[PDB]
C-alpha cells in the first residue's frame, strides 16, 4: 500500500486521493512523520499541506508529475508550523497558487515560514468564505475554532468519506495531544468536536502524525482535550 519515493511515503486513500508523508528529526522526539493530501479533480491536482522542507515539497511535486501527470492548480496549508508550511517556497518556485488562513499568513514571518499568496477568511460559523477559496473543487475548508493552534483549519473532500484534521486531531490510541506550545487549551475540546460536526459523513479521518483512523480519533482527541480545562 505504501509507496516509498525518495525519502517520502505516499499512500492511496481513495480513487482520486493520496496521503503524502515526510520526516524531520525533532531532537527529543525522533524523526517525526507529517501527513498531507493530494487530490485529483478532473484534469488538475490539489495539494493540502507542504512537507517539512522545500526539498521534500519539490519531491511531492515530482511524485505528482510521475504518478498523475496533471498540473497542480493550487495548494492550501493548514497552519503556520513547519510541518504544514515549511515548503512554501517550493510551491511558489513551481508556479502553484497558494492559500492559507489569513491568520496563518499573518503569523508566517514570525514563525519562520513564507506566507501563502492568498488569504482565506471564514464566516462566523467556521465555513470558508467561498470568494476567498475560488476553484477549490471538492475541497471544503472549515475553521473549527482554536485548538492545536489559533489558526488551524481543516478540509473535507466532497464525494469521498475523507476529512482532514491536520494537527488538531490525534489518533484513537494516542497518549497525548502532542505539541501544545501554541495551543488554545481552553477551546481545544470544542474545536475538535466542531470539526466532527462539520464533516458528519467522513468515516476516514486523516491527520498530521498518525495513519488514517475512524471517527474514534475525533471523540478520543476531544475527550483528551477535556482534561486540559
Ligand atoms: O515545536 C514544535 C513544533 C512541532 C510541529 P507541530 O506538529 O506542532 O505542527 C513539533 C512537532 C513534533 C514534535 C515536536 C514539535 N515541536
Ligand atoms: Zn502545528
Ligand atoms: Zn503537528
Amino acid at each position: 500500500g505504501d509507496q516509498r519515493f525518495g525519502d517520502l511515503v505516499f499512500r492511496q486513500l481513495a480513487p482520486n486521493v493520496w496521503q503524502h508523508t515526510s520526516y524531520l528529526d525533532m531532537p527529543g522526539f525522533g524523526a517525526v512523520a507529517s501527513n498531507g493530501l493530494i487530490v485529483r479533480d478532473g484534469g488538475r491536482v490539489l495539494v493540502v499541506d507542504t512537507a517539512w522542507t522545500d526539498d521534500q515539497t519539490a519531491q511531492i511535486l515530482n511524485w505528482i508529475k510521475q504518478e498523475i501527470n496533471l498540473p497542480v492548480a493550487l495548494a492550501v496549508v493548514t497552519h503556520a508550523h513547519q510541518d504544514k508550511m515549511g515548503g512554501m517556497d517550493a510551491l511558489h518556485a513551481a508556479g502553484i497558487a497558494t492559500y492559507a488562513n489569513a491568520l496563518s499568513n499573518q503569523l508566517a514571518p514570525q514563525e519562520g515560514m513564507v506566507a501563502a499568496q492568498h488569504s482565506l477568511t471564514f464566516a462566523a460559523n467556521g465555513w470558508v468564505e467561498p470568494a476567498t477559496a475560488p476553484n477549490f473543487g471538492p475541497l471544503k475548508v472549515f475553521y473549527p475554532g482554536p485548538g492545536h493552534t489559533s489558526d488551524n483549519i481543516t478540509v473535507g473532500i466532497d464525494g469521498t468519506d475523507i476529512a482532514f484534521g491536520g494537527c488538531l486531531i490525534k489518533d484513537s490510541k494516542a497518549k497525548s495531544l502532542g505539541n501544545l506550545g501554541d495551543a488554545d487549551t481552553e477551546h481545544y475540546a470544542a474545536s475538535a468536536r466542531a470539526f466532527g460536526a462539520a464533516f458528519p459523513k467522513a468515516s476516514m479521518i486523516v491527520m498530521s502524525h498518525s495513519a488514517p483512523d475512524s471517527r474514534a480519533a475525533i471523540t478520543h482527541t476531544a475527550r483528551m482535550a477535556d482534561k486540559l480545562r
